[PDB]
DNA sequence: GGTACGTGATCG
DNA sequence: CGATCACG
């Protein structure tokens, strides 16, 4: 009766046997099961066809696949009992194989549930949730350092130091001497790799922590390891870590082992231009950090010198993984046992992901078929579907910050909105969304009103035993989960909007948005009433001001506003006080930039902070937003471009700001479009330098006729004398992009940025 | 074990 | 223009 932390499958004589990875009162245990089968279903045209469709057959791995047995089950789809067939088969694999021959057969109609995996499957199935209990697990942050020069094959530079943390400590393994206590000095980088193998297989922490391990640190250490013929058993199972392709990046898993990579949790959970280990360390923790540039490495570790500030930096990165790990796993764990889902699956997916596997498994434990999820077709159709205010300009002072988003679960549980309720036949009452007209059943409870209504209830009740807790401990794990709670309920309004999602409803998300609406414009009568002027107002919030009011009073009447608003709002309709900044400024939707009283400036789809955007573009846009938002000088920041733009023209800019970083994501002959870093990195390899994925070409635009891709050069090849940079490419493709969008906010157009 | 998303630049 | 490509 322990904790479940991962479930996976492994094959043997050639049958699955799904394996569920368990702490148990501090022990590691595996469970095996044999039994459960792979299925799909198939809705037929009449119960006679199913003597010709169990009869289907498909080809895997020399072997023809079957259908084992077929079972009639009844249950429901959209809103309405059905009739379908549960296929079942011996092995996951065999359902690729198989399912477009089913669903090719002229007798049937449909089939479901045919892209599940089967570790999921079996955990919804068999009602085993993750991470539940007060097992107390344990963690280990991992990190390494390479050896890199300017634009290097993916692993051809070694691994020279490896950093290690827990609560025992920061360490640090490396091949050359370095005299400091937290430094363990190895003979060769073979050695150090087979060093860090001993301390995991040794620590055997149940939690490995890695700051972008799945890109970088485990896919490195793999190619290192290769390229010295060793193996990394760090899997409990003596298994090698395992990439697996997410989009067109990497996911690491440790079998037996939960790898946490903090990347894309800090990625989602909080808003930052940069995610600098040193950036999100400062944010979370309010303390500095040093960066130890990669050049600067390569500098200390060829000479010799400089060697204990990179061995200071390496043993940092590991102390700030662990802290940040502690910090950020608890909600990642209450909202895998929420889901329903192993961490690892979890601390990777998007809100409409997570709420998908809620309603997967909820789904189950109704008896309700799935919905399929859209063809490529059907996916474009939806993000081309319609759903049918701009912001004031200038620069604002005092804006207080007001969050809607707690107004929405409501107002789908009230008016029932669901795919199963909307424009229902034979329909005895209904409610009509405002403008909009879509009618929704009040006969039955829908699918998600009746989910989200147990999620609020579960909150409320989870919120009382805090109230009525004596126990600091259970309060603390209590706040994540109604935390987790929150989060969850407040994903499913954009969920109905969702193109990838299976329970879409375009209807749906209009009709919870025209009666949101309604609350949204009380909202802002009600502030307006009060002296305050709306700013900025989203579907998610709204920021708002008392033109010429001292701060005290304008947070004073904002915070008396809320408390006033919720007393006259019904149920769990709940208006939030997000925060103050001291200064503001907004473009469009999800288009602004903020400042707060402790100096700390807060963007949304404005800033450029990409390898990909030249220094002179990105250091520009900073100085206009400081301009603007530290300064409250937008004359100030409209001569800064006016000044960067003229000095682009006169060439007094220094080549280096000039450099565009773009990775070579595939082999050369495969690109259909030939941009400017693709035409540099065919001319590399046409010299013999060996181009291959990974490769990251630094160039710059050089003056001519023709498109930009004739015009590139590698900065390597780049000579001042020589050379001479497209001033009017830097002006009009770098720089003014920029700031330009940020300059409408105040009355510029592109034009009036120059002499 | 299916293999991200939203967005904005550049090619053809 | 539509298609293709890359960032984090
Ligand atoms: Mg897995
Ligand atoms: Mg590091």
């Amino acid at each position: 009766a322990g904790m479940i932390i991962d479930a996976d499958y492994i094959t043997e004589d050639g049958k699955p046997i799904i394996r569920i990875f368990k702490k148990e009162k501090g022990e590691f245990k595996v469970e095996y099961d044999r039994t459960f089968r792979p299925y799909i279903y198939a809705l037929l045209k009449d119960d006679s066809a199913i003597d010709e469709v169990k009869k289907i057959t498909a080809e895997r791995h020399g072997k023809i696949v079957r259908i084992t047995e077929v079972e009639k089950v009844q249950k429901k789809f959209l809103g309405r009992p059905i009739e379908v067939w549960k296929l079942y088969l011996e092995h996951p694999q065999d359902v690729p194989a198989i399912r477009e021959k089913i669903r090719e057969h002229p007798a049937v109609v449909d089939i479901f549930e045919y892209d599940i995996p089967f570790a999921k499957r079996y955990l919804i199935d068999k009602g085993l949730t993750p991470m539940e209990g007060n097992e107390e697990l344990t963690f280990l942050a991992v990190d390494i350092e390479t050896l890199y020069h300017e634009g290097e094959e993916f692993g051809k530079g070694p691994i020279i130091m490896i950093s290690y943390a827990d609560e025992e400590g920061a360490k640090v393994i490396t091949w050359k001497s370095i005299d400091l206590p937290y430094v363990e000095v190895v003979s060769s980088e073979r050695e150090m790799i087979k060093r860090l193998v001993k301390v995991i297989r040794e620590k055997d922490p149940d939690v490995i922590i890695t700051y972008n391990g799945d890109n970088f640190a485990f896919p490195y250490l793999l190619k290192r390891a290769e390229k010295l013929g060793i193996k990394l058993p760090l899997g409990r199972d003596n298994s090698e870590p395992k990439m697996q392709r997410m989009g067109d990046s990497l996911a690491v898993e440790i079998k037996g082992r939960i790898h946490f990579d903090l990347f894309p949790v800090i990625r989602r959970t909080i808003n930052l231009p940069t995610y600098t280990l040193e950036a999100v360390y400062e944010a979370i923790f309010g303390k500095s950090k040093e960066k130890v540039y990669a050049h600067e490495i390569a500098e200390a570790w060829e000479t010799g010198k400089g060697l204990e500030r990179v061995a200071k930096y390496s043993m940092e990165d590991a102390k700030v993984t662990f802290e940040l790990g502690k910090e950020f796993f608890p909600m990642e764990a209450q909202l895998a046992r929420l889901v329903g889902q192993p961490v690892w699956d979890v601390s990777r997916s998007s809100t409409g992901n997570l709420v998908e596997w809620f309603l997967l498994r909820k789904a189950y434990e109704r008896n309700e078929l799935a919905p399929n999820k859209p063809d490529e077709r059907e996916y474009e159709r939806r993000l081309r579907e319609s759903y049918e205010k701009e912001p004031e300009k200038g620069l604002w002072e005092g804006i207080v910050s007001l969050d809607f988003r707690s107004l929405y679960p409501s107002i789908i549980i009230t008016h029932n909105v669901s795919p199963d309720t909307l424009n229902r036949e034979n329909c005895k009452e209904y409610d009509v969304a405002p403008q909009v007209g879509h009618r929704f059943c009040k006969d039955f409870p829908g699918f998600i009103p009746s989910l989200l209504g147990n999620l609020l209830e579960e909150r409320q009740k989870i919120k009382k035993r805090m109230k009525e807790s004596k126990d600091p401990v259970e309060k603390k794990l209590l706040d994540y989960r109604q935390r987790a709670i929150k989060i969850l309920a407040n994903s499913y309004y954009g969920y109905y909007g969702y193109a990838k999602a299976r329970w879409y409803c375009k209807e749906c998300a209009e009709s919870v948005t025209a009666w949101g609406r309604q609350y949204i414009d009380l909202v802002r009568r009600e502030l307006e009433s009060r002296g305050f002027k709306v700013l900025y107002i989203d579907t998610d919030g709204l920021y708002a001001t008392i033109p010429g009011a001292k701060h005290e009073e304008i947070k004073e009447k904002a915070l008396k506003f809320v408390e006033y608003i919720n007393s006259k709002l019904p149920g769990l309709l709940e208006l939030e006080y997000e925060g103050f900044y001291a200064r503001g400024f907004f473009v469009t939707k999800k288009k602004y930039a903020l400042i707060d009283e402790e100096g700390k400036i807060v963007t949304r789809g404005l800033e450029i902070v990409r390898r990909d955007w030249s220094e002179i573009a990105k250091e520009t846009q900073a100085k206009v937003l400081e301009a603007i938002l530290k300064h409250g000088n937008v004359d100030e920041a409209v001569k800064i471009v006016k000044e960067v733009t003229e000095k682009l023209s006169k060439y007094e800019i220094p080549p280096e700001k000039l450099v565009i970083y773009e990775q070579i994501t595939r082999p050369l002959s495969e690109y259909k479009a030939i941009g400017p870093h693709v035409a540099v990195a065919k001319r590399l390899a046409a010299k013999g330098v060996k181009v291959k994925p990974g490769m990251v070409i630094g160039y710059i635009v050089l003056r001519g006729d023709g498109p930009i891709s004739k015009r590139a050069i590698a900065i390597e090849e780049f000579d001042p004398k020589k050379h001479k940079y497209d001033a009017e490419y830097y002006i009009e493709n770098q720089v003014l992009p920029a700031v330009e969008r940020i300059l409408r906010a105040f009355g510029y157009r592109k034009e009036d940025l120059k002499y």
